[PDB]
């Protein structure tokens, strides 16, 4: 949709906040203690940035553990909604996977190829720019598909049909996602990020219809709540310190801070769930 | 500047929220009991817009009370940052004043003029598409200048210099504004609305250096804090009610809700003051 | 020349620094004690701005005194190199003069008409945009011409010929200007402002050739030196306080500060002279 | 950004001052006795350019001494902010290094390549027109990275993160830069050259957070202060010598003289430090 | 407090420097041409003491001019921090005023009284050994209060509160003092003389909160800077002239010279202002 | 004299400024480059303190070098005017000397015994509290005497007679001292510190009378000038940072700063000399 233009235009802010390096993640970070680190020695934007980065990697490491990526994500896999390729390179390098990276933000694909060349995995990571519900996917059967915080953009009934045609029997669909637990329980997240979160039931119903079984359903809501404290704290540090900010840039950072507070309030209100689902194709 | 274009762009989203009147207002509302009305069983967008418009009108009635608009605001006045003309029309109609309405949003100028005719005061209300800190003084001396929530956009020293030359001696400068009470006290407000809020002392110093005497200072922070609850409710009523909203306007509305939530929290955090000021030349 | 484009493009900085109001001056200020005021209660940019403005008006008041503007500048006069009209309105209002305001910066003429309307002298102040050495000047004989800090842009032999045709006998040419006293003694001023300052002899030679006599020659170098301290101090205050400055705006202010220091050093090196000349047409 | 365009624009005024070589350098000179040569009876522009170029070359010789470029700077290195390639060529020729020269001025990239061929090291020197804080890591691990007067343009935390991924363990990061020694100590330098200078501690903190160890810190403020006297003299020699200078370029030269005068004063005011740093991964 | 004892201790070293008069003054001198007299071929301690005493007297004559002591300082006044009574006697004799002289140095009170008799105004000059911020109001309303170089020792808010109750409406408060013009601008002065100097704004704020209006503000920094040269010269003339000085008093004199040298440097550094202020109740 | 009471009472300030540890020096520091170090990373009082301490040790190391302490100061020696024992322990430990430490400040002797016990040299360092010109010195002939910045307190004719009786033939008198080169050229130093500096001629005349020859005369004025910059800078840092200072303590620090500036000005005025003399007994 317009979401590809919305993801295009914030390329600059993502590299500012979640860069640099070759692996830039754009998803919430995982704090296995449900507590944000205390930042004392160093309260500059770069301190929160590196802490956000490290715990965003912690999210991937945690997922590969509970999903047993050693055998389930080491083969030929789809990285649906790849962002800037942080996840894509993570599977390619940590588990040797051959990755097809999918995005509807064209500005992003060349960045992912750059970063893959960079780490030397350009022969095992490929991008393609299309909608993930209409994608023609040459590349034979894939052993798995991973969606880190992108399935909220998808039509789930139709998306799971798509994956049923391109995933071999017994292949996995691994989803990290914001879900509702009550109705409207993720509205702040939904309206601000142009997503349409549903319940875990909705995902399971749509996946069952296309021939997938739910084999794992993990609640990481409490372990990802600290991400909003760090995300907020970073935004405050930039506003507080950098005096080269134009009035326009300063207002976007302000709007980002205002949103991070309302998102963090929602996260703990009990109406949403940060989940890790894994489906197996029947 | 980019602000004048920023006001141009939000003309439609702002007639939706605060229209249609012939008076559309773009300032916080004044709730004299310092609490929003409990909204009954009608919690639709129009129920809240009507309440927002009501207390927006009340803010001007209250300003007119404490300023004694009978004598001070009933002559040849500048409406500096007229928005969509709601304040301009107010002074023309309720106090028989002749009003020159200044803005840097050129799209808003026709709207103020069209509404001036439909009220039959088009012969008492002209517009000036210019910067407030470069005001044409041809147009003779003015009796007073009123700035309802616009002066956070101004270079106060320079603006008061301009006012010192266009305003007769004893002329009043009537200001409603968000001021700081401490450093960084209005940062959400400042960074979201593209303003540079300053303290009351800052304003009095700049006015003095241009020959102006601060003669009145009222704190109305408590009475305007409920505006954020009604403004937040209206936004929720829209996201909740109409499922024929495009994803793009649904996301803009969402961002406004997060903003209103951050803005109202800062309104009560202590660092900010919604104030009413009057200077005399 | 290109000087009109150079004067056009700094319209923004002049209003920032020497505005607002209706009378914006762009010339050095006059401090009759040869001492800059001590700024203590208020060291914000607006304090220095108002002090610069007030002493720039002091320059005009001082000039009208030593030039006896009551009879010499109350008639029909040429304001050559009018800037933004500060001088022009000053003669029009203080002494009732009918002013023809001349500039080679077209962006500036509409600003001067605006300010003249503003003060109600639009029937007694007119602009025309041309080079001051090729100007066709309808408007009969003029009783005087005033040039506040503009004659450094002119060919003096040719300019004085021009004034000899349009000034009645016994009319005055009033010049405030930077002059050299030694060779190269105004080079910092000259190269930075695109002027060509000469000596007082050079001016007198060129004016004698076209039929003018030098009747007054005043040295205001010491009374205008404090202007550089205030001009510098303002520039520092803006840089020090305003945190909305872009890197580009901050570098121009820095470059302005660097120039104000070198100009202030030149001013006192003994090589230049801030002069007030008055010539009478023979 | 606007900086990369700002470097594009001054290509001609900078080949005039520091060319023609095949090595053109755009960093201060190093005067080991901390004083400029007394210039004899030849005080022409070329006399000063030759002296400027001499000590610019000496700065790289001195950096190569204290860094031991024999082993640390003789492999596959990044030349981050290569200017017109003078430093790049230096490492290729004097230390038999293979050099990838990074800039954000696209006009400068052909000039660096052309000069790499004319020296016969075009097979040891490639260019990368990109931002330094988004460096292509395809191109294998590098031995070291050198930044002569470019890092004031960088986001140091982010830049060191990028370096942590492109540089082998034990790889060196060699920096010559203007640092602050106190707040606002390099403001003339910063506001004129579009940099954000920071202290040595700032640099070590950002390097640490990316796994880098500060292993060397040399103060060369005294030895580089005369550069401003030679740079100022050159400019004066040009304004003084050639009367076939257009008013526009005569005014640009004049502004550079006022700048050099303000820059050299700040160099001795205490608030700034011209330093040489080396980090190890 | 310890200050009142600190004034007690320097009674002899201060009669030596500024005596014997019947008027001994302990404030800087006022040099109307802003330069010390060139001292001829007599450069003895008494030559300089005479010059110091001369311009100390002139400071009070000048204060009396700008304050119009004819009407404002010729009634029932407080001399707050009277020192050794030189200012007290001045107002009694030159302006026919009745003076209540306040100090916290109990040793100084007899000296002020003895000198009041020897001038024949002992019936117009009484003393009050107390703290200035706890003044006995029994003694009826006063016409004015004058504080020559004593108010740096006061809690200004509290002091002005006390003044608001002892001074009739329209009563004047006349102050000569070292003020700051910027933070830390009078630190040598403050730390050596045990004062807490504040800005002129600080003083006006505290006076306002007690119902006082600042009506006059004169800067006399230039005219009092030579005092430090004469005060330094006097000290040198003493160390140089008399070889029957004990090592202990020779070291005290030496320390005073280093102090005067540091004090006079700070007087011209910009951070300080010797000012004359008048408030009206 | 009263000088012992003056040295007693500033025990507190010396430990604050030149402590802690076991070796506290009270003499100027030696900067072999004639340049004070640039303090940038750390401008707290402790940075200047440690730099002052290190260069005060540098003074002793420099003296032992030019005096060849390996054989001239390793034997049984007098440390006249020992301060808090910094010099005394330095000879005892670095060259194995047996030290008799002399002072007229009794508060100081127990501090020196404490510090000697501390370093384990209590059997080779002894204090005695008396005037250095009337001292009965049991302890046989001494091989040398050292006076670091104390001889300014002594009657030189009489003091050298004293040393002639207690020093074996060929023994050394090693003096570090402020000397005048012009008359009054050390007055600031003299009056502030209760010393009576004389010229090098005066010292040589008095030492010749008691049977000593001047064999070495070194000018260290330029190498010790940076000490005043550091001493001043420390005093400023304490005043600037510590907010627990009483008004009385703050005024003494101020008075100290005022003195350090006038002492530093004197040091470079050309009227005084920081000298290292060595005399040999005939
Ligand atoms: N309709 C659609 N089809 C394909 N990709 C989409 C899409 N809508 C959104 N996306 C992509 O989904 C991603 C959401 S955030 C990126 C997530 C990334 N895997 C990470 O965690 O690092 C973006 O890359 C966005 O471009
Ligand atoms: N620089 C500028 N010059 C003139 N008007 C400006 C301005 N910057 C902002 N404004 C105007 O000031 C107004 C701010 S909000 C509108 C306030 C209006 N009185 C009301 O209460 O409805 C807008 O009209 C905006 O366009
Ligand atoms: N060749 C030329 N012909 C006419 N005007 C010129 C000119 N060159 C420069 N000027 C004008 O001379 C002025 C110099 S500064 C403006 C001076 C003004 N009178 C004041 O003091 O307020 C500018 O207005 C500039 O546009
Ligand atoms: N963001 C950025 N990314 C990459 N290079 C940059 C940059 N910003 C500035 N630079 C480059 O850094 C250099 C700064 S000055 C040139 C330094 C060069 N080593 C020499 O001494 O000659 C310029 O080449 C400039 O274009
Ligand atoms: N707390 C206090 N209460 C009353 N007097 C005080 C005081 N602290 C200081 N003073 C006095 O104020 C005077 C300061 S200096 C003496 C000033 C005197 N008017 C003159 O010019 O000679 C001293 O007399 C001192 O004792
Ligand atoms: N008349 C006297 N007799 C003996 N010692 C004296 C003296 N007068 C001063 N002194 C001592 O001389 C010393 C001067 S400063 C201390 C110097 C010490 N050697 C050091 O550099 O670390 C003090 O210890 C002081 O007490």
């Amino acid at each position: 949709r317009i979401v590809g233009q919305y993801y295009d235009d914030k390329t600059a802010k993502l590299v500012r906040k979640y860069g640099p390096g070759p692996r830039i993640h754009y998803h919430v970070g995982y704090y296995p203690s449900s507590e944000a680190p205390r930042h004392t020695r160093d309260v500059t934007p770069d301190a929160f940035r590196r802490s956000i980065r490290l715990h965003q990697e912690g999210l991937l490491r945690y997922a590969a553990k509970i999903w047993g990526a050693e055998h389930r994500l080491s083969g030929r896999i789809l990285d649906v909604g790849c962002g800037l390729g942080g996840g894509s390179l993570f599977w390619a390098q940590e588990y040797g996977a051959d990755v097809t990276a999918v995005t509807n933000a064209p500005e992003h694909a060349p960045i992912v190829e750059g970063f893959a060349r960079e780490c030397g995995v350009g022969g095992r990571v490929r991008t393609l720019v299309c909608d993930a519900m209409h994608l023609p996917l040459d590349g034979g059967p894939y052993d798995a598909a991973v969606a880190i915080e992108s399935s909220g953009y998808f039509d789930r009934p139709v998306w799971f049909e798509r994956l049923a045609h391109v995933l071999r029997p017994g292949g996995s669909v691994c989803i990290e996602e914001v879900f509702t637990t009550r109705p409207h329980g993720a509205d702040v997240w939904a309206e601000y990020f142009y997503t349409k979160p549903a319940t875990v039931l909705d995902y399971a119903e749509a996946a069952k219809a296309a021939g997938f079984e739910l084999v794992d359903d993990v609640d990481a809501t409490s372990e990802t709540l600290p991400f909003w404290e760090e995300s907020t704290a970073w935004t405050k540090a930039v506003l507080d310190s950098d005096s080269t900010l134009s009035a326009v840039d300063r207002r976007q950072l302000r709007i980002s801070l205002m949103a991070n507070q309302a998102l963090g309030a929602e996260w703990q209100a009990g109406g949403l769930r940060l989940g890790f689902l894994r489906f197996e194709r029947k």
